[PDB]
């Protein structure tokens, strides 16, 4: 329940693809293999899109360093049927408009592959005020290595009273609007290269809302 | 030697014909209260601002810390009055010459910069940051004396390694944005979420990338 401050490098995911740069942003609107969840029981998280955890630090609510913390009970990350990996925090907005923006950090206990046929990117018009969704011009794959952190994060509409925690087991589809929050630089071209800081909880506790 | 300054970023209400006056917006050109940060001859041309919210000071080892002391001979000019200190400045040395400017002005006296020319950001589907592209018409901004500012800027400029660099010149179209701490300062910003961004007490950049 108590806030906990994870500061990181975020890390673009290189995809496997005949096109373009390797390492650039991409979401995944469906999955052919090894589909990418975060689920509790037959409640479900759908990952739309993920990025490395490098340098990761933890900090209390008084910002004092903290040491990683145990993962989540009864969570899990799972490609396809097999769990790979525990969830280690836990972040969760709810925004205007039933939107809701979730985190997991994810620490993955074995390899996964997940292949996406129809891919999203996030685009931005002259008139929008927030990134968007557009369709891929091609699908991709991931390669998401165990022992590893990802953040995996998942965008869509969802109901629930404040400290409940949501649900988007939904596809990412285009032309939604991802509000701007703490993770929003993990949606552009990163280095690897700046920290961000990004408030979590040990919990499946959401933080208070439209935040 | 770095500072951090935790915030919320607040996208400014600008004035002018269109849509919501709540919407981030960058100056090409000024046609009144031009905003520059300036030592000397050296100025930034400044191309974008957002109001610094809920600020609190973090040393290098997260302890907190008071608000520093003004930097010493730099200041935020509207036209040629002087119009805010300058307590903390983030500088990034991108990839080539990109230069990412953000100063911590605290306003000693009220502005309204008066923009003839706009920028927006824009981002293309096989665009991985985002682009500036010419807005189609201006607006005003309204600075508060007393409020706290993040007034940004992005060009190319020379210096020699750890050297602070000046962008003096307009943000014009087609500049890409590399990602960085204070991106989320160029998107609809409500005052409800916090970012942290390193910053120097000095004229001194960060660590180049
Ligand atoms: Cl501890
Ligand atoms: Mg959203």
């Amino acid at each position: 329940e108590d806030t906990i401050y994870l500061r990181f490098k975020p890390d673009t995911l290189s995809v496997v693809s005949n096109f373009q740069p390797a390492k650039r942003p991409m979401l995944a609107k469906t999955y052919s293999g090894d589909t990418l969840t975060v689920g509790q029981g037959n409640n479900k998280t759908a990952i739309h899109t993920v990025v490395r955890i490098s340098d990761p630090t933890w900090f209390s609510a008084d910002w004092d360093p903290i040491s990683t913390p145990q993962p989540i009970a009864e969570i899990y990350c799972k490609a396809g049927t097999t769990t790979v990996g525990d969830i280690l925090a836990a972040y969760q907005v709810h925004g205007l408009g039933n939107h809701t923006t979730t985190a997991y950090v994810v620490r993955m206990t074995a390899g996964a592959n997940p292949q996406v046929s129809a891919g999203i990117v996030t685009n931005k018009g002259t008139n929008d005020y927030d990134l968007k969704t557009a369709n891929s011009n091609a699908g991709f794959s991931w390669n998401l290595g165990s022992g590893t952190w990802y953040l995996m994060m998942s965008f869509g509409d969802a109901l629930g009273s404040l400290g409940t925690w949501r649900w988007t087991p939904n596809e990412l589809s285009a032309n939604y609007t991802i509000y701007n929050c703490e993770i929003i630089p993990c949606l552009l071209l990163a280095n690897d290269d700046f920290h961000i800081v990004i408030p979590t909880k040990n919990a499946l506790v959401p933080l208070v809302a439209r935040e």
